[PDB]
């Protein structure tokens, strides 16, 4: 149980095309005949299917001794029917064509899951970040858009890249500043070719922690959701259980705090070197400092290492946030838990998914649960694409026509029942209080993120419940992904051609 | 014996890279350590072998029965060093991602053996012209540059497709009338994006009998050299000898008339279909007919079908023109012939050439043979790039300047020996008399072609001695291609890093 | 005796416009009042004067021990009435928009007294390349060029860098790698953006020698006109003189070999540390060898160190090649010399020139010696602005006609003297056997050189007896100068104004 990763995304989107094709054709409005409008629909779909755009590359770079060395990297635009192209660049000497092309595809959807106007995109570079001199990691990144930026791949109409694994905000600003400096210097929207980047080069308040209310959100959405918790067998809430986490960088950090400060117990904790087992809880700010002090979660003096993998793991709530295909055909029947969250991409395989189904535990896709992420990397491309501090316009203002609402309101009651001239004081509570300047921009960001992991999230019920997908979610998402991205072609009279 | 097609032509860089590595460093004037300098050699070597960019697409197009169909394109461009990068576009359902990374990585060389400032490429399409309507064909081919264009792999400043398998003057018509009237409007040269294109439309005298041209020029360089044909034990001369063709398409057809018209008498020549094995010639204008009557050589009613396939045929010269691969390590052993031209791109696999060279039979490099067709498109890409009739300029005046140098000679003579009177009669010759008005658009062609495989043929022959690598030209011809290459990344500050 | 070096460069203008407002006036057609033409002449004037762009940058960069440092350049732009600009890029830690603005204003005026088709221009930067890292000047002339583009100061349309002091091919070949990969990727004319270039990166025969071939054409050029000779007192001829050379860089370097080549006897050398004097010749070989092993002109055994400046050493022709203002008012009374040419720019103080009018010795214009340089430079622009090795297209052809020439007057002649069937062999001389293929790259620099410091030489003769100006040929060089750039401004309708 190793498919080609593209292989595999494609086998959802088939699963997903086998259910949608017959509800699609009665919502196609032109007029032809039955047979006729599935031969228009089955082919729509394979054009959706590949990714449109599979750029590739090759480095010359000077190391600092010197040497020279070629570096492969890769870019995939799934689709074009939203521009920009959203996607992350991942370091990694596993990445491939056939990697980032699957990568590539998700995000296409991710973004049609949660609303979010952007094509999908994804972009490799076969490297191992933890070999090379932070010198050399700039002049392989500015090197890496110098070739992109040229050939149309980079820049706020075309593509937006933004962080992944082995990437951070320092990554995202060294692009950034190439792009904004060479190729779109008179383009007024320079600066707004990525995302990801830090504050101080227009970044958005908790971007970083971003992707983990995501994955908080989302389990939110569903654990208070009494109608598949009466099915599982366990109780809508979180201090009542526990969860466990692979993967303990950015996703997996945040996915911690976020899901920590609300009584849920992390249990255990693992990375590439080993796992950290405590039944009765890891500080996530304690483990945190490890990760700057001893380089690993290891060596932990409040939990113990663990023989086994995490995934292994009795808790109550597993969140694969490592890397790609861990679940899988022979790490299935041995989960012993109840749901599993994804914040990595695709860490299921499609086979462990039946397993999943017959076990009868619930799998959340992760085409949900870490669209968080991009739904505040959009607000940062949309933030910096508007040149204003969001709400900045307007703080004086709202602050004194509340005061004017509040004081409407106390000066109409004096009338009524003013005729003792008792001063009715009409003053905000404290929750108010806080908001009555406006939205500034943090609140906005923790609202349209907990907002639109709302909607999608009832999107997501609201057709597993009308085509009966029982806990497949996940197959109930790429429907409502299809069914979109479907339209689109649709009507736009899909070419010239 | 059947390489992946990229790590055969890599294969051939590598012996090339083992000869060179040594006279290359002595050559290298920059101050460093003997062992360093050679870590500087190796490193370079790395940089050119690769493709900088592989391009990989996907066409929604409307088939005229109104289904869709995808359609996956590739292009590489193997290297900068030389701008653009021509390559041919080919059209055939067995190209993929790994051929067209190799097909561009010989045009690097190709151009570099014939001294043509060109980088390489090379560009496919998944497709079976045979199977579509002559309206699908343009919906394709205007699609397939509308993709590309944008991505900037279209423009005489970037790229230059050229014709290649499957491909004529009619396609090349659609991509330059498609570029011209969608990205390069403004640019003053729009239609020189593409070369290959119609003599209406900016073509060249002879643009299609360019290759063939070569193939004979290539040929007539070695055969009229005794150093090898004492070697291979045959005699300088085309009408005492024979040879046979591979692949009756364009190469293929023209390479006949060239080495048709001077007594080389062509045995046989066979396609996907069959063989038309006659041992007395075969007349290639009646031959061409049934192509444009017949559908096909076979049925040819002078001369017969032959069990047998053209690569193990007795005759004098062997021509592969129809695909890769096709002489290898099952069909070397039953060649039965002395020279092995080479028309298509790598028809022989590496582990023939030990066989040839073994059995003592000559193989002359296809980066030799078709590179006459590039130093023609060449002419091409620089004949629209300056707006005017080669030669227009100086019709009258050459004409007249001619005259009074025939004149003022015998003018001059008409007072040493005129005391008779006697009128000298200073008059052109029936040669001269064609260029007296200079050199038409026809004339350069005929010998820029034969001049540009003359030099080439030297410096191989040059080479070959120099280092003495006996019948393997193939490897001599690589060690010219890398020198020259070379000298340009290591002049360059091979990269900003 | 230190003028503002452009208030010197414009005192000369001032006596170049003293004596053409006059004979220019009357060369004015429009139908005005004299005394109104005339305050069209002088106003014109006071455009031409002044520099229309004068840029000036500043540079963070990282030295190889992490530490910042800023970097002052500047880059003047004299004149628009001909596109693009040339101009130097020159490396010192004496330059100043002060002393750029003139540089810049005299390349206006070379590329005027020598009929190429450039405004002037000039680049400097406050640097001392003896003591940066070989990797830092890379970081250096990279973010140069990276500043310029992006405001419009490089590119083949506008501006061409060359270079000049402290600067060589290796600096140049790092600005057309810059500018062809950033900003003109596009562009078909990228990599004709400066000149200089190494050959290999689209460089000529000789840029390097480009300069002395200057020096020594324009020597020429009055050494061997009588009409001079006899006012000066000397002979026509170089190997009954002698010369020295200040300045033992590019030009000094080429100035002595092919004025070393003719019999002149290169008497003495300098350069910042000490001066080389010996009376009797020194090889510029064999010192050539020791500014590649001993760093510097002095310890050469075959000469001794002189206690004094080369300026005051007894000599037939002093070249100043090193710096600005070197001859001056304290040093003009100790010339002891006959012939003052000049390698480097404006190397003479004006009031210098008057001591050397007086001592009746003739002042050769650094515009017309150096000019040699930029005439070459502009073969080069014109190179590969044209993507095709000169004369290459007609070689075999030109082979052959000549060979049609020359047997047509064989066989015309072999009809009236040939009753007794002798063959007349009429076939080239060993002079001619050499240009029998044309015309190659090498042998139109040697000549297009030859060629436009012949004309140039005429037309400042013509012009110095035409207002008899004796031997100020300065004053006549800018006379030439003005009335040419003069004759653009007045019939372009000056401006939309
Ligand atoms: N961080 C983000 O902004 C987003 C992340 N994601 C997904 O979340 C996942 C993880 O988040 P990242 O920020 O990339 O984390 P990261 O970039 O900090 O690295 C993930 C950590 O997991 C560990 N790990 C990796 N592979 C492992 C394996 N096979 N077994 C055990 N441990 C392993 C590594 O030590 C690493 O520290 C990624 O796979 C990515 O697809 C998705 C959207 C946004
Ligand atoms: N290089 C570029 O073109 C950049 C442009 N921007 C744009 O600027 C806008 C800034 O808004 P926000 O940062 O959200 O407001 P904000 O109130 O969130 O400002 C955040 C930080 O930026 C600093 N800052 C504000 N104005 C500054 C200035 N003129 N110079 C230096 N620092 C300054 C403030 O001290 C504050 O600490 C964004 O909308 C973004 O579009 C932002 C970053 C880089
Ligand atoms: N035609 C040109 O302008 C240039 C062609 N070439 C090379 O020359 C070769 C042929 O020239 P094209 O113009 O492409 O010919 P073409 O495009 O006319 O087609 C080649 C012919 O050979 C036959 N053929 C193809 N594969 C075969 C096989 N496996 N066995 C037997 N017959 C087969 C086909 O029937 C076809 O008619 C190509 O492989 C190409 O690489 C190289 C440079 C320029
Ligand atoms: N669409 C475009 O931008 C094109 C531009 N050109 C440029 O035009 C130049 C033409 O030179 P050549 O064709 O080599 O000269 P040519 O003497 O070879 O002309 C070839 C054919 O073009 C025809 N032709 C010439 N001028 C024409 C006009 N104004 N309208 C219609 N047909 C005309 C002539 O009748 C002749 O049959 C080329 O240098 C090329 O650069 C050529 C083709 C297309
Ligand atoms: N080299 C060229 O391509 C061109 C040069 N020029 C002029 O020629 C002059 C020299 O040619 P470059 O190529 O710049 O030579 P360069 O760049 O090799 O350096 C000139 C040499 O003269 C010596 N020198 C500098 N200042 C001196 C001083 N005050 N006293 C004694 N020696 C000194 C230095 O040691 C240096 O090696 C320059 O001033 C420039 O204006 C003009 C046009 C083209
Ligand atoms: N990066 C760029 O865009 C460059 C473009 N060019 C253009 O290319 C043309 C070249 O003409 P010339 O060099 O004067 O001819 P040339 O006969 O003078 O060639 C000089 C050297 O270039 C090498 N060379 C020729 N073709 C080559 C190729 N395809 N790959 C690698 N090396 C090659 C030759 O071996 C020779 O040693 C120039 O007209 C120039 O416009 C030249 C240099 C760089
Ligand atoms: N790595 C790390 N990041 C933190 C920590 N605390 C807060 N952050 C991030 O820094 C941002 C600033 O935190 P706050 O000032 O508390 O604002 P906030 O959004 O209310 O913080 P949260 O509600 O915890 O998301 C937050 O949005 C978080 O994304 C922490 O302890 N460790
Ligand atoms: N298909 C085909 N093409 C031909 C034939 N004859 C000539 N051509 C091509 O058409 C062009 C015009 O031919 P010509 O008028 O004879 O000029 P040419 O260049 O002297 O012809 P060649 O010397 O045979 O190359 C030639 O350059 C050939 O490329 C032919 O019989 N069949
Ligand atoms: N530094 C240096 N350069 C040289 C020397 N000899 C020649 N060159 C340069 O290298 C180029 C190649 O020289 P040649 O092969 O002799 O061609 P060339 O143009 O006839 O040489 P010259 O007539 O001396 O200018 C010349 O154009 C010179 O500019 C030399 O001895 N030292």
């Amino acid at each position: 149980d190793d498919p080609n990763f593209f292989k595999m995304v494609e086998g959802f989107f088939d699963r997903g095309a086998s259910i949608v094709e017959d509800k699609l054709v009665e919502d196609l409005k032109t007029r032809e005949t039955e047979e006729q409008k599935r031969n228009r629909v089955r082919s729509i779909l394979r054009i959706i299917k590949p990714c449109n755009h599979v750029l590739s590359l090759s480095f010359p770079i000077r190391r600092d001794d010197g040497s020279w060395e070629v570096i492969e990297g890769y870019r995939a635009q799934h689709s074009q029917h939203r521009t920009p192209c959203k996607g992350g660049i991942r370091y990694s000497t596993d990445v491939s064509v056939d990697e980032v092309k699957a990568l590539a595809s998700l995000m296409t959807y991710k973004c049609a899951v949660v609303d979010v106007p952007f094509g999908g995109a994804k972009a490799g570079v076969k490297i191992n970040p933890k070999n090379y001199t932070d010198n050399e990691l700039e002049k392989i990144t500015r090197r890496f858009t110098m070739e992109l930026a040229k050939k149309g791949f980079i820049g706020p109409g075309v593509d937006v890249p933004a962080p992944d694994m082995s990437t951070g905000e320092r990554e995202m600003s060294w692009i950034a500043d190439t792009y904004a400096s060479t190729i779109g210097h008179y383009d007024i929207n320079a600066h707004a070719c990525v995302t990801g980047k830090p504050i101080s080069q227009g970044g958005i308040h908790g971007r970083i922690s971003a992707t983990g209310r995501g994955v908080f959100h989302g389990i939110e959405n569903f654990i208070n959701e009494a109608s598949y918790m009466s099915i599982l067998g366990m109780t809508p809430g979180f201090g009542d259980k526990t969860f466990v986490v692979q993967g303990f960088g950015n996703v997996g950090l945040h996915s911690m705090r976020y899901l920590h400060r609300f009584g849920a117990k992390c249990i255990t904790v693992g990375e590439s070197d080993g796992s950290i087992w405590n039944p009765d809880g890891i500080d996530p700010k304690e483990l945190e400092d490890f990760k700057l002090q001893h380089g690993t979660i290891l060596g932990f003096p409040k939990a113990k290492i663990y023989e086994g993998s995490i995934l292994e793991v009795d808790c109550d709530i597993l969140i694969p946030a490592a890397s790609e295909k861990q679940l899988t055909k022979s790490n299935a029947p041995r989960v012993k838990a109840k749901i599993i969250a994804e914040g990595a991409n695709g860490p299921t395989t499609p086979e462990a998914d039946k397993i999943f189904l017959e076990r009868n535990i619930m799998v959340i896709p992760d085409l949900y649960l870490n669209a968080g992420g991009v739904t505040v990397s959009y607000f940062e491309w949309l933030n910096n694409l508007n040149h204003v501090s969001y709400g900045r316009l307007t703080f004086k203002y709202e602050r004194d026509s509340n005061y004017h609402l509040l004081m409407s309101v106390q000066e109409s009651l004096e009338r009524k029942f003013g005729k003792h001239g008792g001063t009715i004081p009409i003053v905000p509570t404290a929750e108010f209080q806080d908001r009555i300047s406006g939205a500034s921009e943090k609140d906005i960001v923790h609202s349209g993120l907990a907002y639109t992991m709302e909607r999608s999230a009832r999107q997501i019920m609201r057709t597993a419940m009308k085509y009966n997908l029982g806990l497949d979610l996940r197959t109930a998402a790429y429907v409502n992904a299809i069914e979109k991205v479907f339209r689109v072609y649709n009507e736009a009279g899909v070419t010239f051609t």
